[PDB]
């Protein structure tokens, strides 16, 4: 049957969203009515059965019980879609020359201590991960170095786990997470260990849905960044470790070709405090976009973990 | 505001995310996911829903599932009623619309209640504020013949609006106000119980949070739930509402139907029937079941349901 266009259904939708109610949150009612109407129309068009609907309802219970709604947002491409819309706005405004944005992901932790110029961020030993220096210069789109800019990074250990999200045992707070204020020449440096990619929690809601679709839930190795500075917008970006076999098959659709720097083999590591003489270096320069009339039209406020 | 939805980049992303071009798999599931994702992406584009708004919605889904309330929200935003609208439309087209009207199950059924022949007393815990209630009727098929050995199940709330197995103030006895009766040889069933009161959503929960955002209340008028089943017939999900409740036509879950508001009768002689006062109320609630079409029930619903041991 097809009932969506009937007066009874359209009246039910108006009542459910309270469109005819006292002055209230008009924007919220507008969004709820649109999403509910679309859901009801999809049920009608695809003849989605009650059994199917209740399985979807049960899935939402599991998704929130697992705390995975934001992981699903990444895995179904919603997070990338938000970036697509932000990129389209920037393109229409005539912006070019900044380091491309990519997705934040769900694993930022606020509160990492800020160091001047250089930070050593591997606090826990990890035998299987080799030493890695990440360094670069932050500039604006006019080419000038930005001094005192804040460069923040976070990444996984050799087992694919981040501090504050490790199910095998708590890591030291802020392991593999750091923040540096750039020096007078715009330079930042992190001394860390090499990340490995990772998958979704195998018994969790995100992987359950991916299994139903026939998709994997893995990401190639990467390092996340927030970069900010006076006069400039906040950049959310990352880079990927070159040569990872999943580099162009991220389940969260985050890879971009300008964000795959070369990895160089170096010596002299002990004098830098690294755990071996031989180490890898990645030079990742970053270009920030200026504010428009003092405003940042793309900074995102979302729930984020914190720690002391 | 940009419009990106109808670009190759977005359409390719949707196809990848739903794995439409993947190897042989669950085509139906992929089709549903692609449709829902596409509609969501299009709504974000059309209403210019900001990242901050999206992440607040994602956060809400986390809270909804942490609270275990997805099925309560399904009732509160009319989705559960909508499934009934579609089932009623299918019955009308098929000529299977001759039985007692259906209404929503709600999220509080519990499997495992004791079954009695003919008559069941289901108030296991005292409730000083609720008066005695007899519910009785006869189960027939659409041809009017009584159905012997049909299973009539009911469940309802206490005077505080709480159901056994879902009472946050303290555990009720297992299966308090929940029972099942096998009809007698003449189709009769009877429950002896106490009068229910209506109830609201958990005030700090996700469902009430969304309703508050819309400006809506989350209350239900007083009611009693039923499942009725029997060999050769479809399983009925229904309820009746207590006459005179001020919220009877303002249920937050949209479940009231004019055919399901029975006359309440004042009776005396309660002590002889094991009730706690001489005066009591009786509600007659007859049931007409539809015979199976082609030997299969195509409207029975499988969904997660609680269970317990008596
Ligand atoms: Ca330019
Ligand atoms: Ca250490
Ligand atoms: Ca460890
Ligand atoms: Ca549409
Ligand atoms: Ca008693
Ligand atoms: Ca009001
Ligand atoms: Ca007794
Ligand atoms: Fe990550
Ligand atoms: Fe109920």
């Amino acid at each position: 049957v097809k009932v969506f266009d009937t007066k009874e259904v359209q009246d039910l939708l108006k009542a459910a969203a309270n469109l005819n109610g006292d002055a209230g949150n008009a924007r919220f009612r507008q969004i709820v009515h649109r999403l509910l109407s679309d859901l009801f129309k999809a049920i009608d068009d695809l003849d989605i059965t009650p059994d199917e609907v209740w399985a979807g309802v049960n899935y939402l219970n599991k998704l929130g019980q697992d705390g995975e709604a934001a992981l699903l947002a990444a895995g179904i491409g919603l997070e990338k879609y938000l970036d697509i819309r932000m990129d389209a706005a920037d393109r229409a405004a005539g912006l070019d020359g900044g380091t491309p944005r990519t997705i934040e992901g769900p694993l930022y932790v606020a509160g990492a201590p800020v160091r001047d110029g250089v930070a050593k961020i591997d606090l826990d030993d990890d035998a299987d991960a080799g030493p890695l220096v990440i360094r670069g210069t932050v500039t604006g789109t006019d080419g000038k170095p930005l001094a005192g800019a804040l460069v923040e990074c976070w990444h996984a250990n050799s087992k694919g786990f981040y501090s504050h999200f490790d199910p095998t045992g708590a890591q030291t707070a802020f392991n593999l997470r750091g923040a540096v204020r750039t020096d007078a020449n715009g330079k930042y440096e992190f001394r860390t260990l090499m990340p490995v990619g990772y998958g979704c929690p195998p018994q969790g809601a995100t992987q359950q849905l991916l299994n139903g679709l026939g998709r994997h839930g893995n990401r190639p190795a990467h390092v996340h960044f927030f970069v900010s500075g006076d006069g400039h917008r906040k950049l959310t970006t990352q880079f990927n470790i070159e040569g990872d076999p999943l580099i162009w098959d991220d389940f969260a659709y985050a890879t971009r070709e300008e964000l795959i720097p070369h990895v160089v083999d170096k010596t002299g590591g002990a004098a830098l405090g690294m755990k071996s003489d031989a180490y890898k270096e990645i030079e990742f320069d970053i270009v920030l976009t200026p504010l428009l009339d003092g405003r940042d039209n793309q900074v995102v406020h979302r729930p984020r973990a914190s720690a002391d």
